């Protein structure tokens, strides 16, 4: 008769005294929980417009809780041209880059949305700036994400593992409901707008093909597209196979965007044991250019991104 | 100012008055309200098995809610095997069927899943009986829906029209966000399957290349398939387009049933104003044989579904 | 299993219908059980000036849910000065009588505090005017209240009883969890603000001296104040004994007034089964000349109102 | 739009990295602030026996809950007959005394109910025992409650001052209303049991009378006792005044046990600035002899326990 023993809060404070840290970083995931959870609540009464206001509410309480934590420097947000840098008194050493409400667009259909989130440590001597964003995501000390759907799910990925957290949003604690989340290495739904299919380049093409038609005459794969990025990548990480958001019309430059959308879910993919790639690269590799840029990425399952990898090079 | 203008409660009485009835239907659409408001709840906390531990949780409060209206004297579950009869004692005139918790399945991977329901005026003088449930959608006194999505949302439609209630969860009030929801005559999203592209008519492929692939210049299709019936649908009513389980080789009579997820979808969209075909015939007009019937179901905007009628009559 | 079995909503429905009504009643006290949940809401964050906001809130809810019902013609508050007559298009049948939130000053302390409400059907043929709510209590077609402390109750007495309902804030629905609620024939509690005991009248004295050292070898009886009507008078009627607040020289027609405090209390505590007197006439049979008229008010079990009843009439 | 800058787990975690803490005693307060929110939860729906059965709970939780920080050694509750002395493996340095639901018999009444506490550090080289947790209250660490009433507070009163957090049960934050709480040096409100008028020592007596007949002719003080002590408690931090619980046939031991309701409430006094005296010497240098031992507390104002002080004097 408890509250299932290892809460958000409890875990954090734990990591924090194993690693022997400041307290900073700690301060700075407390201050992460308490605006997912004032999100949460406020996605969850829709409306007693509210695309645009609930996006801005999300801005302004990551905004406004993550400057209390004194421990940020730079703040980069979907939301906001340039980056917001920290007033002197409240600055901290982190860089934080996020996506307050992924899906905004989706609000009105009910769709599930979320909130995306990478932390780096600021590098430079220098006073801070856009610069300090500007890290490849190989350089993450913590991301992660919530996802508002049917229950509420922070999955927080850090060096050691991706550990998702349930709300409990009757007493206002995310619980540890899944621990060292492990991807499946071949799984069995891939996840594309296939209203692209004319843009598409041959390897995407012939991949699809694959999947609905498979030569061997195995079984096809399903498909899922919910058109929320943090939805059908969670899903992914779940139930095991590739998502998929390439180049098209949209250039060899691709929708998402690195620094808040693409990194974040990189880096838990690459933890959780899968592979995030372009097709090209790996995501993480990347070197920023600037803070709003973006880049194709293709996630999931181990053995269904190098089967089309191997596609992409017999392409070549 | 106040906790919302019109709330179900209030609606909902005031059409029973307006309509002139013993108050027996109102009882019963109230005791509907308890038990989205009790599953929605649950939904919620996922957590804090899931999936056929939350639906046998759901199936119970809406049988045991249902029958405490005393207005209900046949009930038709997607859990249970055969039709529940009422006690004479709590036995009222109605007859409802509903799908408890559609997509259970989805609470792992935290999808919007959802409750739909259908009522049938008993118009049968003998004891009641599976019978009394076997009549055609077209015979629905009220159906609609509830979608645990990131917000919940109740959708009812009555002879008079599609009206949409969303939960302020903090007073548990449902609000009438949407009056007289009327469907978009053209969309710009189909939603199917595709992994099923092996099994499909020549009817449904011609559709879908045209979808991808605009014979003119026109911007293709996006493409949506959450894979939860109520998230589909409802992003259809709202946003327009096209919902399609065609008839297929594994499920050759579709796969979705029809007295209680097929036809409550049915009526909503007929209300609204767009069509529910089999691709023969109306969803609507299908005489049942079974309680748990398959039927196929396309269905969406009006001009979109018939774009796809004539391809079907194109094949003759 | 359920929500419950009998909600206020099945509960008022079910009244409504056994009493042949056009509904009318139904909805204005649906619409107080909105009206309740919302301040409950309110009062339970009270500050995420306390006292005369949350008050103006309390009497915002309350009028504006109330003229929304289309069943009352004039509504009379602690809050205003004067009767507020509703707009013809708004207009139905009733006076009610309410108070927002009983004992608003304490929100600073956290004391339980409550709303109060009487409900008079307007039979005055004439344009409604501050006249209506002029009735003497004995007149009453509904009264009760709602109790903000450890959990929230409403209690609700009509013609045919007293009956508590407890919210469940989960699913912001009321359970009927003490049916025909009756007060205990000679209690142990009396319930005073002794610090007037230098404005006391004599029988008053005697009284609580009576209590304090029975002249046989009796137990005493114990002494609560909690300073809240709501919540001294809940405990009386749930546990027995008596509250008294007499008349004295500081505010020497008692403090509480009668139409919107005094009586609803005085006809709850009828259809319990105890008494409550003004120490020479019963509260209920008084006749306004003014809305905001005060009374003296000493109401509890049967037995030990007559007891002091008697002390009164032995001082002659 | 934020989450009122300074939340508990936020103030905690500063106050510990200020004072150089290990992170046990930040895991101990983490670990109380998750129970008392089940704990309000639980309160606030009270049934959907529950005296007996949420006390429990509160036990059980408060408990499970306090083992899990993996702070602490020895826990004592107003529940468990003997200590509770903890598994190695989960073993920290502090010692909790603990009163998990202070006014159950109220529950019935909806009565302001709440938990107490006293944090002790473990002072011994010994193999924790019973005897650890025999400190004087002089020797606490930190020490406060939670009041669950109109609304949920949790004081907490440490070596530097007391500071009050209001629940926000929409996001289960509890957020710093009022900071560095001083007591008023005189009020105007008294507080006991008056039905023990009999059983008084005549100092009680004494002060009783000057405060209803006040010698020099001003104003008498109001009376307030809700028979909840950690509601009489706050309301006398808040407002100012006395709280007196003597002794009289309770013998010179008195109702109210040291180790977790006297103690920790005289702690929160003395930090605000008051006083708390069983009469003849200042509850926090007891030496306990036994962990359910009682003791007389007067507590409040300072002005007001002089002045009952003197009293005391005058009658030897
Ligand atoms: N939960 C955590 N809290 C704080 N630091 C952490 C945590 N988990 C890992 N770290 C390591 O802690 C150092 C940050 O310390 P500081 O910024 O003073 O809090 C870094 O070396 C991060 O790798
Ligand atoms: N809100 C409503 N309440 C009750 N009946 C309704 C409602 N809306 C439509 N009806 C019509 O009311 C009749 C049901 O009355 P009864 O079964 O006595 O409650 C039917 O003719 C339904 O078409
Ligand atoms: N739950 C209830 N709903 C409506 N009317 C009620 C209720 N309980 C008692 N009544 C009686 O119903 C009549 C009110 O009907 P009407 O004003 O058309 O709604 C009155 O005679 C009240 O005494
Ligand atoms: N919020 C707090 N967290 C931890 N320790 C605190 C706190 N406030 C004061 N202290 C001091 O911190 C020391 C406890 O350290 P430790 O038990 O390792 O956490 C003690 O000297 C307490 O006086
Ligand atoms: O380009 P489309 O098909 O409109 O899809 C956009 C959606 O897909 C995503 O890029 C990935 O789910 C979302 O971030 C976005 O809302
Ligand atoms: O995953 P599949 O086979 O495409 O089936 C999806 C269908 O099944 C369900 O998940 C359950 O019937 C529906 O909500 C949905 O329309
Ligand atoms: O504090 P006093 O003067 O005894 O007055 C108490 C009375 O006033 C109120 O607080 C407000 O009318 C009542 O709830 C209560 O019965
Ligand atoms: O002795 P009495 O009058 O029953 O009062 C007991 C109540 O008073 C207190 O001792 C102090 O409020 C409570 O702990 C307890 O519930
Ligand atoms: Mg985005
Ligand atoms: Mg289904
Ligand atoms: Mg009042
Ligand atoms: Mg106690």
């Amino acid at each position: 008769f408890d509250t299932n023993i290892v809460t958000l809060t409890r875990f954090v404070m734990e990591q924090g005294r194993k690693a022997r840290g400041t307290g900073e970083m700690t301060q700075l995931l407390n201050s992460l929980c308490t605006a997912v959870k004032a999100i949460s609540t406020a996605v969850r009464k829709a409306g007693i417009d509210q695309v645009k206001k609930l996006d801005v509410l999300s801005n302004d309480l990551v905004i406004n809780v993550l400057k209390s934590s004194f421990a940020t420097c730079v703040l980069v947000t979907e939301e906001d041209k340039n980056a917001i840098i920290v007033e002197p008194e409240k600055r901290g050493k982190y860089v934080v880059c996020f996506d307050p409400l992924d899906g905004s667009s989706n609000i009105d259909c009910l769709v599930s949305i979320g909130t995306i989130f990478g932390i780096y440590r600021k590098n430079s001597t220098d006073e801070p700036s856009e610069k300090d964003a500007l890290q490849p995501g190989r350089n993450l000390v913590a991301a992660g994400y919530a996802l508002y759907g049917s229950a509420t799910m922070l999955v927080l990925a850090m060096v050691n593992g991706v550990n998702c957290f349930m709300l409990d949003p009757a007493i206002g604690e995310f619980i540890l409901v899944d621990r060292n989340v492990k991807i499946k290495k071949k799984g069995s739904i891939y996840s594309i707008n296939e209203g692209y299919a004319k843009e598409f380049d041959p390897a995407i093409t012939e991949y699809i093909q694959r999947k609905k038609f498979p030569p061997d005459n195995s079984a096809p794969y399903g498909a899922r597209y919910v058109g929320s990025m943090v939805a059908d990548v969670h899903r992914t990480l779940v139930y095991g196979g590739i998502f998929m958001y390439p180049a098209n019309k949209k250039s060899p430059k691709g929708k998402l965007r690195l620094l808040y959308e693409c990194n974040p879910m990189a880096y838990v993919m690459e933890k959780a044991g899968g592979l995030a790639t372009t097709g090209k690269e790996a995501v993480l590799d990347i070197v920023p250019t600037d803070i709003h840029q973006r880049a194709p990425i293709i996630l999931g399952s181990p053995e269904d991104v190098t089967e089309l990898l191997e596609i992409y090079q017999k392409h070549a």
